[PDB]
């Protein structure tokens, strides 16, 4: 019950980058022959990695391309490379895209870099759609939530959703998808940071339960102890990667001509708290009753 | 159905400071002759203010005291003076308190200053209880929520609650009541600040409604649009005074040996946003749909 125009259509996808994320995505698509798959990777040319990578390409039913120019055949090019390589990749692909083709940039970079990738693509004939991957890929494969933005975002979402992928078009302006992903971090990690600051303060003052009561009375819809349990355990376990996500978010907001003091302070806070909790005999299972006394003392 | 020990008891209260807050409190107590009331004020000695202040003392049924030494008669002394005068007041009263008397400091100062007030009182015979007034006094009079902390906090709460006041004992340690008041600000104004940062960012990126959706999905208990309506209108109207409350909260947290980056960033944010919104034709009634585009542009 997806779109007819898109089911009765010749659909070739080329990955740029054939790492884990690209592999799991191509994994879930491969058995269906939902589309002719291909992948360009530099390691396809490295004698030390070539054999092992080409076998896996064969095992997931993806064709290895020897060169970037092998993407000329694709309707949709997916760019999943190391963040640092984003622009370089874009610039390589640009001359080889057909004028109907869409390059979707799925890299973990801010709207600024996305804009430069879009610019490289524009020096050739292809279209650019900006994407942002909303979850880790392994647990979801090809149904990982992706946000897309651009002239052709609705069009590619529909086309790739007809193949079983999980895209939503969030705007016509490239930059909007990574902006949305980054800003969404601000509320979520901002709240986590506020709990860290309020609760460890409260704890040093001996009024923790009373302060949880007072937040519970002010914002009654949520169970704030469940919130503090959940998000402080997130600081415990993934504090390092949560600080990266925050650092990027501050840069995104700054990139819009806005000061980002909440995002910067939250990043600092989550990093300080993660450090504070390491090697203290805590468990992700321990709750705020567990974490807060440690943070109180260690901060 | 309050305590018998406290109803069948000789109960004299002396205010130090006879301003609005002290007047409204003494107002609601005065008609009942719930207690022998008195008040020391410097203006009781100023020919320019004396007549007018003594008439109002008579109208609310409070006795003027010519001197601080007139508090020797009180069981409970209430200190409501300008923040700056807190310690000075405490030091004046200390020699005059009886050894059964309780000095309750109700001034808008942090636990640090409260501790110094407590120290002055300790150089005499009286007891010290630390209080913190939780709302503006005019709309509540004598039933304004007060938090108290100290050895005798339970005792004074019960005694003053037997006279119709609205006290809760929150701890045995002086400093806890103002700590609790201040820290409670962190979550509340932190959230307001996070909405300002997230929403005006989102708005510059054209994804405001989507970001509200994504906060609504993450923290489903609350209606986040009502939250943003409510708290941004608070930034509009009372942004100036909300920044003071935040500045104090950062100092309180700092006073505990903790860095206060969330509190400091929130204070900055609320002040920046309040400034941004002034003289833009906005109304407290306007909601986030109204405020956010203004903040987006003006920040």
């Amino acid at each position: 019950t997806e779109n007819l125009y898109f089911q009765s259509m010749m659909t070739t996808i080329a990955f740029i980058g054939f790492g884990e994320a690209a592999q799991s995505i191509a994994g879930g698509l491969g058995g269906r022959n939902a589309a002719r798959l291909a992948a360009y990777d530099l390691r396809f040319n490295d004698p030390a990695a070539s054999g092992a990578l080409r076998a896996r390409a064969a095992e997931l039913g993806v064709e290895p391309l020897d060169d970037v120019a092998g993407i000329a055949c694709a309707d949709v090019v997916l760019s999943l490379v190391v963040g640092a390589a984003t622009k370089a990749v874009a610039a390589s692909a640009a001359p080889h895209l057909s004028d109907e083709a869409v390059f979707i940039d799925l890299n973990s970079v801010g709207p600024d870099t996305k804009a430069l990738a879009a610019g490289a693509i524009a020096t050739g004939k292809g279209s650019f759609v900006e994407g942002a991957v909303m979850a880790r890929v392994p647990p979801y494969a090809e149904k990982v939530p992706i946000l897309v933005a651009g002239r052709r975002a609705v069009e590619v979402a529909e086309r790739l959703n007809a193949l079983g992928m999980n895209l939503e078009a969030v705007g016509e302006t490239p930059g909007q998808a990574s902006s949305l992903k980054m800003i969404r971090s601000v509320m979520i990690k901002g709240v986590e940071a506020l709990l860290i600051e309020a609760l460890s303060s409260a704890e040093r003052a001996g009024v923790t339960e009373r302060i949880l009561d007072s937040v519970q009375e002010t914002f009654p819809g949520l169970d704030w102890r469940d919130v503090a349990d959940y998000y402080l355990s997130r600081t415990f376990e993934h504090g390092a990667r949560r600080v990266t996500e925050m650092t990027e978010a501050a840069e995104t907001i700054e990139s819009f001509g806005l000061n980002a003091p909440m995002s910067r302070a939250a990043c600092e806070t989550i990093a300080a708290a993660h450090a504070a909790m390491k090697d203290q005999g805590l468990s992700v299972n321990d709750g705020y009753r567990g974490f807060v006394p440690v943070l109180a003392r260690r901060l």
